[PDB]
């Protein structure tokens, strides 16, 4: 059998307890959770900065549940006998608003054998402070508006519409992408935050609503603004300064340690997601384990689990949908594996489509050995791996005064400097004669370019192979950065890279020892390939170069130029 | 002919399926997502080019929805507050009756009959409402203006979101809807109910707002690669976070089953166009040959069915003009020429103008002159004469390879890869010369690495004084170890050679399956697929001991494998 | 585009009339009749109205009486209201919504040709609306400015069965609404104009005809 320790024994998630309140359902953002609790108690504004689907809105909703619920109010607007264009405002305990209006409305009907106040905000029946999401709202929606009057017309007070700031009175006002609001909206929000009251007035100068401006309307909200890294510098400086000086700024984390306790929380995660969705079956232990395996793969950091839970939640819902279509009673591993494929976001679908097309015209060799030809590995996007064949040949120098290392493949800056670090090793073991050769290296078919330094050890191997005439095993693939002292440095996407080797039929893959905990392979795939974690360039060469006296002499010669420390 | 996995004489014999989901051609991922989503009422976002079947998948999803549970929506007068008409939903067909009940009382008389907003009585399929481009009042509902007076409830009009209650609401180009309408759409999605009110503030309908009206629709939104970045953020997060996202494929595997779908496709296109005759079998085969050439991908068929449908129609129009009873292969061939993409007419125009002032030898042999082949755009080739001459180095310290022709970045690196091979076989003497290579008359530039073997041949010929056959044309990329790499547009390249009267063409072996020629053209040219640079040279260079020595020298610097 | 117009049928041309809607003033009703009939119908109602003031008069939106060939309507550079139709504002006891209805060039092109050069310079919204008109062959007239009372008026769909002849130079291709180009491409033809012809005796003879 193949399983993981989840810190709890269960058959299906139906046995897993789901915390009652939202704040306890938030996983892995301990700091953000502590800020929200303090902000809810001390009534302070918050700015949440992070990637989408990281729980910013969830936190805003959680804060709402932590606010007092026994003094909620209704907001009424009445006609002003003394100044029709300044409708009067009144707040009363929740549920009272409906009664007051109902009462006046009945009298008005009766009398026509009287003016009726309008209920702007009705909080009757609320068991918790309001959560108002004003993300992307327009000026009138956010701050309130007053309809135009074509005519003998309509009383100004009943043309008054509340803004989300008013609906958020004694609750939470959530605004993601806060920096995309106009400067004027951000200034007005700031004013509302300072006064806790904000008059409603018509937004369009061309409307008769423009001359109507009610008494200040209560808007005692706790603001929970959100956005990504660009938001910081684009938002109204005065608004950011206000939150910063009277509240908290939080940067959302994207990973959490892969500990037994944290996995146990992911068990809770699947359960709360199934419960919140209400349209999917419960998950068996194997299915939850697959969810955890996905969390490890999506972390992008060894020893950690992802906190991109909107995405992982998408996989939970898709797995359930698939189970339902198959008429199953519980979601199983097979359903999760199928959900991962079916629920890929647009970005990964494009990356995979691209790599699929490239592989159809790939020139990969996986049997025998070749001089100056090595199978490197590349990762496109987040998870799209592909074998990266690289070739090298040695020629007499075109210039009588110097030897050059000429590399092609549209390399970006990091890749180009990676080749320079490699050349230091080459020049050192080869010696003075190096100035007598031009070494041409070619990353085959990289028409969209080469980025990063993960092909460092590959270039080194191809070049050393070409210089010495020692063939390179084609059944070997490799990836790894390199230091000028010969140390193999870590790379990103070890799993996607290894999966590409496996798909291509490569039997052995070399990776930095630093990345051994970044390898996530099912029992099945693990049996198809031998993984060699390495720390130094000489170890890469002893695995990749074909055996001979020539090779052993080469290794000895190279080891002579590397530090003993290595 | 070709195997189409179905026998028939004309498309008139081909049966177009019952289920719309079955009609959809080659978007297997999308089809499975639609089936999985319909079953669970999950929203779906389809991203792809126009005419790729987005609307089709939306209609198909409506069909996969329950029908026995549809409901009618009625709006009633509200005695307490006229301006807030009341809403009642009941099982389908029950709406029509409830209306007459009250209507009878009208006779027995003050009695205000409720209005039937949405009537699904008699529907066999869940509703499919295409709200693409709708204005606010049409999408969200409206209340007619009253100069005086008519009862408010009677002036209420359902929005498409309401007509789509328990059905599918389809919106292509969703990101072009005002951010405000997108907001209302979001709310309608969140609550599954949305109050109807007057949209224009110039109207008295604006003082009316009904009770939230049910709008439990499944949203199938559509757009292109720019849509997600442009739509209302709250709407975007909702869809990206809780629905399925699908990128519409642009090609499909070339199998018997898929070709069969292309037959069905032709059949459907003739039927819905209604202005053209049916297609014989060979005509359909020609449509498939086109699907193959348009894939620009060996072993695949194109999925820009809007384009294929364009050829079908142009072929039909040609059949009609000639007074033919059926569309035949000949008609389709003329259709391809008559309805080509403006991009191809442009490339063809350009190639035609250039041929007028072109230097082209197609017989004999020449030292330092090779007939390379270039592909302009996606499906138009032209012979690319490349010349090389060897001169004394201008610098006594280094020899150089100077290439002209306005080469882009990839073409320049291709030249560097070629110089590796030249330097290796030529030895140290190479630093004693300046090799000038010229892509003749390439005033709009040279792009890509498809001229790699051509440059290698021209340079080797010039260095060795070995004439190159002019009745040979060639295209292919190259690795520093001498391996010939694949190129794009192998067919258009070969076609240029045929049009130029060149008898032999060299192409990489890996592109062998990218060659799509009719029997007529195939018999006019000899195709030589190659794997390594020495094979290119043995075909293109004139026989001589000089050439035999060159090949021996070359093969000595290439891998043995 | 003009040549194509001369090749279209000319015996079934119609007149387009807009009438007042007793049941919903903001949705004027539309009626098409054989060419020349429109003028008569209006003339008739107009005379009765005059008489009665000791009645509402329908408005003739498109009058094709006397045309010997299908209309050629050049909408190059036209604004939204000119292309798709508009409804004038009402300052006041006012003017019936139906007589404030103005036809768009798409309507005038009903059963004729709608020519639009520099098609890519039209706003995206105009191109989307044109696409809709092409698909339905009918397009309601509504006020273009939200600030106008014409904005709340939206007539029944008005016929606009035109054959579109869009034009432009090489930049047009990539700048126009992709859905519009795709529509023409899949249900019509794209043509690249040549700039030269062979210098043959036959072609010179045509230049004689040209002068
Ligand atoms: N840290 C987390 N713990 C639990 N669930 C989370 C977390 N982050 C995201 N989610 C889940 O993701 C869904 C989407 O998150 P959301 O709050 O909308 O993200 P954001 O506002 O940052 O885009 C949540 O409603 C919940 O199901
Ligand atoms: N995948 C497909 N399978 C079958 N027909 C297709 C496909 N894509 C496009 N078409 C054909 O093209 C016409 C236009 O497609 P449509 O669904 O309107 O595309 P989109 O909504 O993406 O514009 C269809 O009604 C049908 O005739």
């Amino acid at each position: 059998g193949e399983s993981l320790e989840l810190g709890i024994e269960f058959t299906t998630t139906e046995e897993i307890e789901v915390p009652e309140k939202l704040i306890d359902q938030v996983i892995g953002q301990e700091h953000a959770v502590e800020v929200i609790k303090t902000a809810a108690n001390q009534k302070r504004h918050v700015l949440l900065i992070g990637e989408p689907g990281t729980g910013k809105s969830m936190l805003g909703q959680a804060m709402a549940e932590l606010l007092p619920t026994e003094t909620l109010e209704d907001i009424l607007v009445f006609p002003n006998p003394e100044d029709e264009n300044m409708p009067r405002i009144k707040t009363v305990p929740a549920c009272q608003g409906r009664r007051i209006v109902e009462k006046y409305r009945e009298k008005a009907k009766s009398q026509e054998s009287v003016l009726v106040p309008k209920l702007l905000v009705d909080n009757c029946g609320r068991t918790k402070a309001p959560f108002i999401d004003a993300t992307g709202a327009h000026a009138g929606a956010l701050l309130g508006d007053v309809r135009h009057d074509p005519f003998l017309g309509t009383p100004a007070h009943e043309r008054v519409e509340p803004g989300m700031i008013h609906r958020a009175h004694k609750g939470v006002l959530f605004i993601d992408e806060i920096a995309t609001l106009s400067l004027k909206m951000q200034q007005s929000l700031l004013t509302a935050m300072q006064e806790k009251k904000f008059p409603i007035t018509g937004q369009s100068e061309m409307s008769s609503g423009a001359m109507v401006r009610t008494e200040p309307v209560p808007c005692d909200f706790v603001l929970v603004a959100a956005g990504n890294l660009d938001t910081v510098d684009k938002m109204h400086p005065a608004l950011r300064s206000r939150i910063r000086g009277y509240g908290y700024e939080v940067y959302m984390r994207t990973t959490m340690p892969d500990t037994i306790e944290n996995r146990r929380k992911l068990v809770q995660f699947v359960a709360q997601e199934v419960k919140r969705d209400g349209k999917i079956p419960h998950f068996t232990k194997e299915a939850v384990e697959e969810i955890v395996r996905e969390a490890q793969k999506r972390a992008g950091r060894k020893g950690h689990l992802t906190l991109r839970l909107r995405d992982l939640g998408g996989i939970v819902r898709a797995a359930g949908d698939i189970a339902v279509k198959k008429g199953k009673k519980y979601v199983e591993r097979e359903d999760v594996i199928e959900a991962v494929k079916m629920a890929k976001p647009l970005e990964k679908q494009l990356a995979d489509w691209y790599i699929e097309r490239k592989k159809e015209y790939q020139v990969i060799k996986t049997e025998g050995s070749e001089i100056g030809r090595v199978n490197g590995l590349a990762v496109i996007g987040e998870q799209s791996g592909i074998v990266l064949p690289i070739e090298a040949v040695v020629a007499p120098a075109a210039s009588k005064e110097e030897g050059k290392i000429i590399v092609t493949g549209k390399l970006g800056e990091i890749a180009k400097e990676a080749v320079q670090n490699v050349s230091a090793i080459i020049k050192r073991y080869k010696g003075e004669d190096i100035s007598r050769y031009d070494i041409h290296v070619q990353f085959l078919q990289t028409y969209e370019g080469v980025e990063g330094d993960a092909a460092s050890i590959s270039v080194a191997t191809a070049v050393i192979s070409a210089l010495e005439g020692i063939p390179i095993r084609q059944d070997v693939a490799m990836t790894g950065s390199l230091s000028v002292r010969g140390e193999v440095l870590p790379i990103g996407g070890a799993t996607p890279a290894i999966e590409a080797a496996i798909e291509a039929g490569i039997k052995m893959v070399i990776i930095p020892k630093s990345n051994e905990k970044d390898v996530f392979l099912s029992k099945d795939k693990a049996e198809k390939i031998q993984i060699f974690p390495v720390e130094t360039i000489d170890e890469v060469l002893e695995i990749a170069l074909e055996e001979s006296e020539k090779k052993r002499e080469l290794l000895r010669r190279i080891r002579e130029t590397l530090p003993l420390s290595l």
